[PDB]
């Protein structure tokens, strides 16, 4: 309707509205070295609204996309803030859908255990999500997207792949829903370090 921003040659609508417009402040792919090249796997977008940037995150106004992207007290902040985020997730190098939830698990677990807080109740909630992505095959352009509610921690997952209609995943788990989050917004242990860069040189202009 009104263009795609193109990320790593990944096309992202420049905006998602949920209950509200919410602008696409960070993207950028995760990777590995693999065999002394980049192999890129994702293509990453992260939407927020430049406006509940600056109500919650004010007391980092003044500083440059540098030392946002340097600090996870702000990421930590960022994601405890109150206000909704997508996260947008495009398959570039198509998987088992295990191999992403593996993934994912392996690092949830390992910070929630860290922090202890892995008990039953996050351990339940945790396997019903490596449930959902295990049943599927990640395609190329296959489309996982995180909408994360802006209190009671709750996060809706939807999975959308040509031929099917969306599949969804509620999950409620309040440690398990922040750690998800944590798992893309996390300064130094964010699971795209480009990405990160990115939010932190947006929220820096928005905040400046
Ligand atoms: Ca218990
Ligand atoms: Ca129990």
């Amino acid at each position: 309707s009104t263009g795609m921003v193109m990320v790593h040659e990944v096309p992202f609508p420049p905006q998602i509205i949920t209950s509200k417009p919410l602008s696409l402040l960070g993207q950028g792919i995760t990777d590995i070295e693999i065999h002394f090249l980049q192999v890129k796997f994702t293509a990453i977008g992260v939407y927020l609204d430049p406006s509940d940037v600056k109500t919650h995150l004010d007391n980092w106004k003044g500083k440059t996309g540098k030392e946002l992207a340097g600090d996870d007290d702000f990421f930590d902040a960022l994601a405890s803030a109150e206000m909704e985020k997508v996260i947008r997730v495009v398959v570039i190098k198509e998987i088992k859908g295990a191999q992403y939830g593996v993934q994912l698990e392996n690092t949830v677990r390992d910070r929630l255990a860290e922090e202890d807080k892995y008990e039953e109740e996050e351990e339940t909630e945790l396997e019903k999500v490596v449930g959902f992505f295990q049943s599927k095959y990640f395609k190329a352009n296959s489309v996982i997207t995180y909408h994360f509610s802006a209190k009671d921690g709750i996060c809706e997952i939807g999975f959308e792949t040509e031929g099917k209609e969306e599949e969804k995943l509620k999950v409620e788990n309040a440690n398990v829903v922040g750690m998800m989050q944590r798992w893309y917004l996390s300064g130094s242990r964010g699971v795209s370090p480009s990405t990160i860069v990115s939010i932190a040189d947006s929220i820096s202009a928005v905040l400046t």
